């Protein structure tokens, strides 16, 4: 059974500011692009890497990542990308899963990436990695006003690599198409799809802020 | 109007395994309990510091704190030592406003306390700085089967100091039903929630990150160094 790994890497990073687009920073001499496609091929069980890009880097990003990863131009905004990167998939020969991986998301562990296609394998459809909640979470309205505090116990923090079966996440994309979701594992949701987690791991932050990459450059130097 | 800032700091860190009590661990050769006691103070708007530390260190951080912050003995959870704290509150000289902090943010930013107190000077009953969610947010079962993901615009993550209006802090903490042993309140504000105090938000800081595991204290190094 074949895995294939989605990388939306199209987004600009506004939040991040670091004067080119966040997938092509350079963390301590590697792209956040390269680090992420490496640490999904170093996992042993993924077996074509697609990585979505902005439209004017795809040039780049093939002169980054050479034989490593197919490259296409991502889109509008994640959920474009998303479907931009689904319509490579052979029509004749269909990967059984599919991850979809945030580029952002750049010092994920292989063994996370392993730990998620463990569970496809073991037959769950759609299976997302996360982590307990770090700071009290509230429900706050347009007004500034905290309607109140959800029970943590029940919550959790999701991250990626996200993984599915093929025709699930296909049908999830066409179906959400008929009606801004972050989150790959929402759309499976919608159409009624159930989603196991498994742990994430505290290294797969997402890199979005300064703070995230200073965060990210103690830890890979030293 | 007096401010009072209590500090919880009474906690093990034990997900920190860092050698001492979490509060008396040195960054960059400051504890953060002084680092905490710091921002507030030079926030120029906190009048009085009360840290609760465990019952066995409270010399220890006399002879840190000096005249700086007043110092108790703390409790069995987060929800029992700040109880415990407030009980020291004068009866009759009571505070317009009660602030309560963790110790464990310790690199919380003096501006961010200014902006809490400035709200309640505003007329709001309760305030909690806040920051938009990083993660998104999913309810999982028992089980681990995934029960939905609700929306992220309406949620938001909530960091101290967290300020109040004495009264409704006090009556949220001295509710007769309020088994203070098995209390699994994270904050302060959920109690008043509990009671129907009206709570406001404004935006937090991320350098008011809460320093928790051995990831969290390599950023506040690199934060503290650079
Ligand atoms: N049109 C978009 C937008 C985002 N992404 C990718 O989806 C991941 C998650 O996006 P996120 O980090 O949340 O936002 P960014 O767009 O990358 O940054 P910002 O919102 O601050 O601009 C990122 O790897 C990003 O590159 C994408 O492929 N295409
Ligand atoms: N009995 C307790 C427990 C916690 N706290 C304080 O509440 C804040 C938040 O605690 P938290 O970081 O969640 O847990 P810690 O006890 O500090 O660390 P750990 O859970 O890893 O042991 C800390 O400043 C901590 O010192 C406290 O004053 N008294
Ligand atoms: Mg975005
Ligand atoms: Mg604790």
């Amino acid at each position: 059974g074949e895995v294939v790994a989605i990388v939306p890497a199209a987004g600009s990073g506004e939040r991040l500011a670091v004067g080119v687009p966040k997938a092509f920073y350079q963390l301590d001499g590697q792209t956040l692009i390269e680090r992420a496609v490496d640490g999904l091929l170093d996992s042993g069980v993924v077996d074509t890497v697609v990585v979505a890009v902005p439209a004017d880097r795809t040039d780049e990003a093939r002169q980054i990542l050479g034989h490593r990863a197919m490259i296409v131009a991502g889109g509008s905004n994640r959920t474009d990308t998303v479907n931009l990167a689904l319509t490579v998939l052979s029509g004749t020969a269909e990967p059984e899963f599919v991850l979809v991986h945030d580029a952002a998301r750049a010092l994920t562990p292989p063994a996370l990436v392993a730990r998620v296609v463990e569970a496809l394998r073991d037959g769950y459809a759609a299976v997302v990695p996360v982590l307990p909640l770090s700071d009290t979470i509230k429900a706050v309205d347009a007004n500034g006003v905290v309607l109140g505090t959800p029970e943590r116990a029940g919550l959790r923090a999701v991250q990626t690599p996200q993984g599915f079966t093929t025709d699930l996440l296909l049908r999830s994309y066409q179906r959400g198409s008929l009606d801004e979701y972050t989150d790959d594992a929402s759309l499976v949701e919608h159409i009624g799809g159930q989603v196991q987690v498994v742990d994430g791991d505290p290294l797969a932050f997402k890199i979005t802020t300064k703070l995230d990459l200073l965060l990210a450059q103690a830890i890979v130097r030293g």
